[PDB]
């Protein structure tokens, strides 16, 4: 009936219509001719002003002051600023609203039930790489909270016309070195080979373990990046063991507590924050399935299966599935034992369904990327697999941005 | 222009140029992507152009484009449309057309097999009774005592102002779902509706979990008729587990033959509303979806208790553990019964080979990532890490409304 995408849950037989996609002001990669939804990364003051105006409208709606005198005055205040400087500045509460709305809008994030609970650290006064490092250490401290993890984001100064960007070169604040061997293989995390070599080129003395924490490469405006080593006591790690397989602890596997993405661009009202690292807590499949079992990551599936004495010579023994389960179980068990926040893929997806229901009421829809929301093991066992989803770009947003080298 | 398609495990890139051959709109727009939706929301020159396009594909396939036979065939098609408003395929064209439809099906992981398809021409069928005979031969052929062979039977095409030939069942072999008035469903909940239609059309129902349904067959503008399949035709596989002795006690079983019977086959503008086709099962279809889905047989918790797992909490991964053992039970049992089946790792490996073949042959391959990636152990298979482009090519299989 209604002129909006009809969305169905196939488990429950229930129907909704997404009206929120009508608010999208940016085109994704799909056309009537072909869907490109499985692609990870598919390909003027007038423009700023319209984006700025739209954000200010969003802000004044969220506080129920739409059409008010303060709303119209903030609009004139922004247009004047842009008219005289070519850019504008956010009030602090606007920044807080904006950062939360960007998380809420992130189609690939399954943890958005938590979106209203986000600690926003304003670091827009930062003026050096040393200072960026201080803000980052404080972020890690506050966010780690000795294992009782707390979502947080730290926002550094915005892109300025006629000035270089603040950038954190690492993709996360905590990552394991990846050392290329003279036989062609990689010791450590192959995902991090490039950044490891950049750190070395920049004066880092490399280790040679499988789990060496990388230093941070931090770039203040118009300067070369400076290298900073995180004090080990700030980086909480969890040694992995299995509740019944005693040999598993002997594998010497471990992972860090805090997933702190640091290379994404935060866009609010046309303003761009090139350095705004944020962190939450892990879903167990991120560590146990992707980081440890991806063939192009640590790739330990065959090793674990041999320890479990599975028939690894034939696909039909399901050895890969059996090993993957035990690895995921080890991750969950070890984090719980160490008292570090973690969420399994069942609890996470069930909570995401609650979030879809909340947002249907609050906003008439919720942009979601099915391929990213459905977990990488046990897909159809979770309720999100059976939920149709509409994907679209809303602003404020987190966006990929090219690497600074 | 042309999508750059990347495999994130191997670092390799291809470009899909085949998508430019699409003449039919999917549901996505630049404003929003609707790729995760299961079903679509909703003269003579049009038919003639689809017909010319198809005839051109056919003569190109036999390396005979431009030949006189090619030219004469286009004229035949034109003369027949101009006079009658439609036309008819030759058997060879029909065979080529059915294989291309399978090749083009973006949701099918089994397409490495596409060139090997037995095509039964049933277009000389005039009654429900004759459809039933054709269907029985199809099932006999395809089952082949456990050595399954892909096949399609094609019933007469749709015609203007005349009702369609339709098979009301969604598959030739389905288990009944009985709605006990105490809320629950006995049997397969996906089939409550069809089970009830069968009863009211005079079927004597059973009361089991795996009662094979009768076929409701409909010839144009007639009430459908009920036919019971001779039980010796329907190969079934009892499920047992290689190491869990109690598993067999559950009395679980599934049929050998996945034979979809409610999809429309479109070739060169002609539509075939009854054209059931069958291949062989991938184990996750049975183990994961049919048995473990919450709105199907839903056996997870039962199995998990038999394995003495902690059902209290999600974090013990009881569901993942029980699902793996069910999938193993299916593979084991089919292998023991000498009935063809393929596991999701073998299937997806072969699909990657298919993408490579098709990249060289046609410059691309339409693929629905959400359907190709298996429902358990997704990222443990190579397709997970493969970007894919989805689009509609003709000939094609399509969904169509239920005939009731
Ligand atoms: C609080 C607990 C959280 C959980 C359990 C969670 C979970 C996840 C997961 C599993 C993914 C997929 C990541 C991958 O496969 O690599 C993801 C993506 C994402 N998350 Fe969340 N998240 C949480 C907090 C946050 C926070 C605090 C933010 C931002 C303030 C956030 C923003 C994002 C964004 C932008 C993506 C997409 C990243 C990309 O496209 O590469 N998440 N999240
Ligand atoms: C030979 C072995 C085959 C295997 C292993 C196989 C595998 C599969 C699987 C796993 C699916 C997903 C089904 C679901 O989740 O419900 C599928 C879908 C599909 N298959 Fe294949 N298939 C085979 C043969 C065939 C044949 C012979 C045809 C047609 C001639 C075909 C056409 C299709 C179509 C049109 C779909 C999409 C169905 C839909 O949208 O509901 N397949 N296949
Ligand atoms: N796939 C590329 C790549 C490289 C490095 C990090 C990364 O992380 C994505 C991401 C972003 C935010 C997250 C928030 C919480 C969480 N548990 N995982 C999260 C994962 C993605
Ligand atoms: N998803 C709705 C629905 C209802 C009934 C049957 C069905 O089957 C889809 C389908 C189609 C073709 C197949 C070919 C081979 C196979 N193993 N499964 C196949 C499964 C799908
Ligand atoms: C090709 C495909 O899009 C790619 O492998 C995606 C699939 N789904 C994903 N889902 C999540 N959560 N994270 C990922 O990195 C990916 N990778
Ligand atoms: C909503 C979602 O698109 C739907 O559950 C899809 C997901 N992927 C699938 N994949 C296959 N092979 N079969 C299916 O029925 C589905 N269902
Ligand atoms: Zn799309």
């Amino acid at each position: 009936g209604p002129k909006f995408p009809r969305v169905k849950n196939w488990e429950l037989g229930s129907i909704t219509y997404d009206t929120l996609c009508a608010q999208s002001q940016q085109d994704g990669p799909c056309t009537p001719r072909r869907c490109l939804g499985s692609l990870v990364l598919p390909r003027p003051a007038e423009q700023l002003l319209s984006q700025a105006r739209d954000f200010i409208n969003q802000y004044y709606s969220s506080i129920k002051r739409s059409g008010s005198q303060a709303h119209e005055e903030r609009l004139q205040e922004v247009e004047a600023e842009v008219a005289s400087t070519g850019t504008y500045h956010l009030r602090e509460s606007e920044l807080v609203f904006g950062a939360k709305q960007a998380w809420r809008n992130a189609p690939r994030c399954v943890g958005r039930i938590q979106w209203g609970k986000l600690q926003v650290f304003d670091a827009r006064d930062c003026s050096s790489a040393q200072e960026m490092f201080t803000y980052i250490c404080n972020h890690i401290k506050y966010a780690t909270n000795r294992g009782n993890l707390r979502s947080a984001i730290t926002v550094f100064p915005q892109r300025a016309p006629g000035r270089g960007d603040f950038r954190i070169w690492n993709s996360q604040l905590v990552r394991y070195a990846g050392y290329r061997q003279q036989d062609g293989s990689v010791r450590g995390d192959p995902a991090n080979v490039e950044i490891t070599e950049l750190c070395i080129q920049h004066g880092w003395t490399p280790g040679n373990g499988r789990f060496d924490v990388l230093p941070l490469l931090l770039q203040a405006p118009d300067e070369a990046p400076e290298l900073f080593v995180l004090p080990p006591e700030l980086v909480l790690e969890v040694p992995l063991e299995h509740p019944t397989l005693e040999w598993f602890a002997a594998l010497g596997l471990r992972w860090y507590a805090l997933p702190a993405v640091s290379n994404m661009l935060l866009e609010i009202g046309g303003l761009e924050f090139s350095a705004a690292p944020f962190s939450g807590w892990y879903m167990s499949t991120e560590i146990g399935t992707r980081n440890l079992c991806d063939p192009h990551r640590y790739n330990i599936l065959e090793d674990v299966a041999v320890c479990m004495d599975l028939d690894t010579r034939t696909t039909s023994s399901l050895w890969k599935d059996k090993a993957a389960v035990e690895i995921n179980l080890a991750v969950l068990h070890s984090f719980q034992l160490a008292k570090v926040t973690i969420v399994d893929h069942h609890a996470a997806t069930v909570s995401f369904m609650k979030h879809l229901d909340n947002e249907q009421k609050a906003r008439g829809g919720c942009p979601a990327d099915w391929a990213w929301i459905v977990p990488p093991i046990s897909g159809s066992l979770t309720p999100v697999f059976h939920q149709e989803m509409v994907n679209y770009i809303l602003s404020p947003a987190f966006r990929y941005q090219p690497d600074p080298w």
